[PDB]
């Protein structure tokens, strides 16, 4: 009664979806945050504290609205009757946020806080914008919670994703195509930040966040195109891949030009 | 600028909520789908598997229902900015809930199918509905899936709760407490199944959903009556505590009717 699409058609969706993300210039040799974050000489603490405040915003908005998202695929599943391939794509979906929200991957759960300590966005409110804030001024630092506007709508793509039972698919598949660049970007550009010409992190352990994701993005991710379940809810998953994916680049643009300025 | 009650007016509703799931008649002795799981002498496959297909509707409704709540709790805190004690009792719901649909748990996970298979409503579906089923008539099976009016009533509140940011609260709140006690008569029901003489049950493998159950819904209902991570610990205000007892009476009322409707089916 409700199945997914056979492998031939998910194949070519699969296609479709990774010729959106080089068009959106989304890879590792195309945009402009990996390229600032191995081309900058240093970083000052008040470049580094803004770009890490917009992230704990876009991290946090990332995790809630992907369950969000996965709740909306939830409220079809309680009355129809998903048969087993689509069961499993729903379980890699929560077992995928359970790693942002409890630490639920081995490689997580070896170096995270416990309880809610851990939940990447706080986790990173903790460890990287908490030190990058004793460098940076009051002034300074209300000025970095005022987002930016590509960063905005970002956060109001993902809104609008929540309530879509294909949402969680959408983010998942453009994120954790990204994931890796970015948090090598973090190690670099955190590695560069400067204050009265010493190391702000300048012991390894305050990398933990960030070694972390570059660690289990490097090992690991019933993919995201196994919850589309017609044609046409495979055109409506290959448009908003292409919507989230511009605005994923655009955000990172601004990073890099925060970085550049 | 998002925190739970003070922890005196929390434990308060606490107690409230434990009083209302005394008043809707759901613990051990007051129900009469318990009390008729230990009275019974023997059941019939046709009621065995009846009991079996409306728990099996029940239980995917209750999985995907408490999801969606979540979600719906998701996307608000994605707007406000909750300190960590409400997340604490967040990631309690993601873990209770999470073991239905994958079997995290350790008393799961060392018995429990792998992959779509380990789904509790479908671990229940292959290694109970099943093997009634086969002695059964096809007849029996499409009636079966007609589900009596206090099964149908359950689900109608569930699909409402699904769209609650308190329901996932609500639903974890009162399920978790009972279901240790549905666990334990549903291991007394289905070994008292006679096929002609034969009990469909006999090996104890067959019993994997239940007896894992039976073992771990003792830790999930301490889970969600916490006093730190607990269900309450969702509650915000004042009003949205007298919102959750509302909800909790009425969930807790459903419940009663629908395991009742379990009893009667067993009995005349
Ligand atoms: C947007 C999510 C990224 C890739 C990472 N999972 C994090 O916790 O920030
Ligand atoms: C209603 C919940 C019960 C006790 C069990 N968790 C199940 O999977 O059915
Ligand atoms: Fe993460
Ligand atoms: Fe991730
Ligand atoms: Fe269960
Ligand atoms: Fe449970």
């Amino acid at each position: 009664p409700l199945s997914p699409l056979p492998a031939v058609a998910r194949a070519e969706l699969d296609a479709r979806t990774e010729r959106e993300i080089d068009r959106a210039r989304l890879r590792r040799a195309d945009n402009g945050f990996f390229r600032s974050a191995r081309d900058v000489e240093s970083v000052s603490p008040a470049d580094g504290h803004a770009v890490a405040v917009w992230w704990r915003q876009m991290t946090k908005a990332f995790m809630f609205t992907t369950l969000a998202g996965l709740g909306a695929l939830a409220r079809d599943y309680a009355r129809r009757d998903a048969d087993r391939e689509l069961l499993g794509a729903f379980q890699t979906v929560y077992q995928v946020i359970g790693d942002d929200l409890d630490n639920a991957a081995p490689e997580f759960s070896a170096v995270a806080p416990t309880g809610p300590a851990g939940i990447h966005y706080v986790w990173w409110d903790d460890t990287i914008v908490a030190p990058l804030a004793a460098h940076v001024t009051e002034a300074d630092r209300r000025a970095a919670e005022e987002l930016p506007a590509p960063v905005r709508e970002l956060l109001a793509a993902m809104d609008r994703l929540a309530a879509e039972p294909l949402g969680s698919a959408v983010q998942l598949r453009v994120v954790e195509t990204i994931a890796l660049d970015i948090a090598v970007g973090f190690r670099r550009v955190y590695g560069k930040v400067l204050a009265g010409g010493e190391p702000v992190f300048g012991e390894k352990d305050q990398f933990a966040w960030i070694d972390a994701h570059i660690k289990a993005e490097t090992v690991h991710a019933t993919g995201m195109t196994g919850l589309v379940t017609d044609a046409e809810r495979g055109e409506e998953f290959v448009r908003l891949v292409e919507e989230y994916a511009g605005l994923w680049s655009a955000a990172l643009e601004c990073f890099g030009d925060r970085l550049t300025g």
